C-alpha cells in the first residue's frame, strides 16, 4: 500500500497549475507546501499500522530534471504532434496540425493545451503511481527501440488523461516544468536538508525516503561510497587580481583539462563511476578489472594497501602514437576512435574523497594531494594525476596560462591549499583561469618540446600586392602551439613534411621577413597553408617582424577552402589594431 496508488495525478498538476500562473514567490511556494502537507497528513494515515514509501512518485514529476531512475523518453515533439492529429482527427493540413508539427521555441505542452482544451473534455483517471508506471514503461521501450509500445503507452496516458494533466505531462516528459521556482528552493520547502543530501547522493529517491519527517534531520551528511556526489565547481577569476583572490598566500596553479567530468569509486573488484550530473557510466569505463574500456588498464595500478577510494577527475581521450590528450571538438569522431583502438581513454585525477575507511572531504586541500600520490602509482596514458605547482606571483599565473595555451589547454585552475572539498558549491577555494580572428599564414615550424611531430608553427601575414599580383613578401606575426590536440593538426603536419627547408639566419628566404624570432625550417608560402587563429589581444613585440605580435593564440581550424595568397595583409592587422 501506497500514497501515489491513492493520490490522483489530476491533483498534482492541480497543484503545478497554481504554481506557475502564480507571480509571488510566496505565492507560488504556497501552494507546493499545501500539496506536500496533504500528502504527509494521508501517509500518516495510511501507514499507522504499516516503510519505504515516500513522497518521490511525485518528487520526481516535481523535479523531472533530477530524474535518475528512469532513462531517457526518446520522444520527440513531432511524434507528440502527428500522434495528437491522428488521435483527434485534426485535419492535417490545417493551422494546429503545423502549429504543433512546426514548432521551435508559449512552449510546446502551451500549443498541444490550448489545442486540446476545447476538444479534450474527459475528466483524468491515472493516480500518481500509473502515471509513473506509464513513463517507465516507454522509457523501458526507447531502451528496446520499441517504437509501437511506446506510441501504446503514450496512447494509454493521453486518453486517460484530461487535457491539463496531458499538458504538464508533456513538461514532464520534455524535463521542464517552467514553474518559476529553482529546485533548490523546493528542496529547501521539502526538508531543512535536502539539498545537502542531493548534493552527495544525486537520488531524489533517497532524499525523499531519508528525509521523510522535516522534523528530523541527519547529523552528518556526507560523501559516501557508491553514492553520487555533486562535483565541487571553480569560479570565474581576473587575472589582475588573483594574489589577492588566494589570500596573499601560497596557492596551486593546476592544468585545466577539457574533458568529462567523472567520479570514480572503488571498493576492491568493485567500481562505479558517475558523471558530473549523476549519471553511471560504469558499463563504459568497466565494473570490475575484467570488463570496461578503462578499469582493466588501471585496476592494478592502485597501491597494495588500497581496498577503498573515492577519486575525481577529467576522463581525456588520449592518443598513444603522439602522446597528446585530444580535445573535444573535432571533424573526426572521439567515441568510435576511442572504441576502435586508435584512441584511449585516460583518467586524469586531481582529487580523493576517501580512502580505506577515511573520509577526506574536509581535508585540507594540502592533504589530499598528499595523499592522492600514495593511492595510485601513475601510467601514462591511462591513469594520471593531473599536473601541477606552487606558485605565489601574478607573474607566475600569466606564466602558467602561456604555457597552457601553448600547449592548447583551455585554460588552468588556481586552487587554494586549505580549501576544502565543498560538493556542488562553485569557487570557495577553487578558481578557474581562462583568456580574458585572423586568417594568416604558416611560414615556418619547430619540433621539440612535443613528439617527428612539430611543437610549434611560424605564422605571417602577407605585405599587400601589387593589383593583379599574387603576394610575394610575408611577414612574421606569432609562435602558436601545433600539438595535435585535434586530428587535423595531425593531417596538416604530414600534408606538409614534404616542403620544409632549413631556415638559415645568415641566408633567409626572401619570401619570409623575420623579427628576432626564427623558425627551425620555413615554408614557400604557395605550399602551405592558411590558418585561422584565435587570440586575446595585439600586443607590441620585437621577436617578430611586424613589431607586434599575438597573446594567448591558438588555432582554431585549418582554413583548406582559403588559398595562400588569401593570407591576411598588414592593412589587415592595421584595422584590428
Ligand atoms: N584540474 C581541474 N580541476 C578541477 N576542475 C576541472 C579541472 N579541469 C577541468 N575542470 C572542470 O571543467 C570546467 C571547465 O571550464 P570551461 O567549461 O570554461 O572550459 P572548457 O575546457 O571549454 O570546458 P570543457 O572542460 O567542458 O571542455 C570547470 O567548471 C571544472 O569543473
Amino acid at each position: 500500500q501506497t500514497v501515489a496508488s491513492h493520490v490522483p495525478f489530476a491533483d498534482l498538476c492541480s497543484t503545478l497549475e497554481r504554481i506557475q500562473k502564480s507571480k509571488g514567490r510566496a505565492e507560488k511556494i504556497r501552494h507546493f507546501r499545501e500539496f506536500l502537507d496533504s500528502w504527509r497528513k494521508f501517509h500518516d494515515a495510511l501507514h499507522k499500522n504499516h516503510v519505504t514509501d515516500s513522497f518521490y512518485p511525485a518528487m520526481r514529476l516535481i523535479l523531472p530534471q533530477l530524474e535518475r531512475e528512469r532513462m531517457a523518453y526518446g520522444i520527440k515533439e513531432t511524434m507528440l504532434a502527428k500522434l495528437y492529429i491522428e488521435l483527434l482527427n485534426l485535419p492535417r493540413d490545417g493551422k494546429d496540425a503545423l502549429k504543433l508539427l512546426n514548432y521551435r521555441t508559449g512552449d510546446f505542452a502551451m500549443i498541444a493545451y490550448f489545442v486540446l482544451k476545447p476538444r479534450c473534455l474527459q475528466k483524468g483517471s491515472l493516480t500518481i503511481q500509473q502515471v509513473n508506471d506509464l513513463l517507465d514503461s516507454i522509457a523501458s521501450n526507447n531502451s528496446a527501440k520499441r517504437k509501437d509500445l511506446i506510441k501504446k503507452s503514450l496512447l494509454q496516458l493521453i486518453t486517460q488523461s484530461s487535457a491539463l494533466e496531458q499538458k504538464w505531462l508533456i513538461r514532464m516528459i520534455i524535463k521542464d516544468l517552467k514553474l518559476g521556482v529553482s529546485q533548490q528552493t523546493i528542496f529547501s520547502v521539502f526538508h531543512n536538508d535536502a539539498a545537502e543530501l542531493h548534493n552527495v547522493t544525486t537520488d531524489l529517491e533517497k532524499v525523499c525516503r531519508q528525509l521523510h519527517d522535516p522534523s528530523v534531520g541527519l547529523s552528518d551528511i556526507s560523501i559516501t561510497l557508491f553514492s553520487a556526489f555533486k562535483p565541487m565547481l571553480a569560479a570565474i577569476a581576473d587575472i589582475e587580481h588573483i594574489e589577492k583572490d588566494m589570500k596573499h598566500q601560497s596557492f596551486y596553479i593546476e592544468t585545466k583539462l577539457d574533458g568529462e567530468r567523472m567520479q570514480m569509486h572503488k571498493d576492491g573488484d568493485v567500481y562505479k563511476y558517475f558523471s558530473r550530473n549523476g549519471y553511471n557510466y560504469t558499463d563504459q569505463f568497466g565494473a570490475s578489472p575484467t570488463e570496461g574500456s578503462l578499469t582493466p588498464f588501471i585496476h592494478n595500478a592502485f597501491k597494495a594497501d588500497i581496498q577503498i577510494c573515492i577519486l575525481d577527475g577529467e576522463m581525456m581521450a588520449y592518443n598513444p602514437n603522439t602522446q597528446t590528450f585530444m580535445q573535444k571538438g573535432t571533424k573526426f569522431d572521439i567515441k568510435r576512435m576511442v572504441e576502435d583502438s586508435d584512441l584511449q581513454t585516460c583518467y586524469c585525477v586531481f582529487d580523493v574523497l576517501m580512502v580505506n575507511n577515511k573520509k577526506l572531504g574536509h581535508e585540507t586541500l594540502r592533504k589530499r594531494y598528499e595523499i592522492l600520490s600514495s593511492i595510485f602509482t601513475p601510467i601514462p596514458g591511462r591513469i594520471e594525476i593531473v599536473q601541477k605547482t606552487q606558485a605565489h606571483t601574478k607573474n607566475e599565473v600569466i606564466d602558467a596560462l602561456n604555457e597552457a595555451i601553448d600547449k592548447r589547454e583551455e585554460g588552468i585552475m588556481v586552487k587554494q591549499p586549505l580549501s576544502i572539498y565543498k560538493p556542488d558549491k562553485r569557487g570557495e577555494g577553487w578558481l578557474k583561469i581562462k583568456p580574458e580572428e585572423l586568417d594568416i599564414l604558416i611560414v615556418g615550424g619547430y619540433w621539440g618540446k612535443g613528439s617527428g611531430m612539430m611543437s610549434h608553427f611560424l605564422c605571417a601575414v602577407a605585405e599587400k600586392p601589387p593589383p593583379g599580383e599574387k603576394p610575394s613578401v610575408f611577414h612574421t606575426l606569432s609562435r602558436v602551439g601545433s600539438g595535435c590536440t585535434m586530428k587535423e593538426l595531425y593531417d596538416l603536419g604530414l600534408k606538409l613534411a614534404k616542403y620544409w627547408k632549413p631556415f638559415h639566419r645568415k641566408a633567409p628566404p626572401s619570401s619570409i621577413l623575420c623579427g628576432t624570432e626564427k623558425p627551425e625550417v620555413y615554408i614557400e608560402p604557395c605550399n602551405s597553408v592558411i590558418v585561422q587563429i584565435k587570440a586575446a589581444e595585439i600586443v607590441p613585440s620585437d621577436m617578430y617582424k611586424t613589431g607586434c605580435t599575438l597573446r594567448f593564440p591558438r588555432i582554431e581550424k585549418i582554413r583548406d577552402d582559403k588559398e595562400w595568397h588569401e593570407c591576411m595583409t598588414l592593412d589587415d592587422l592595421e584595422q584590428l589594431r
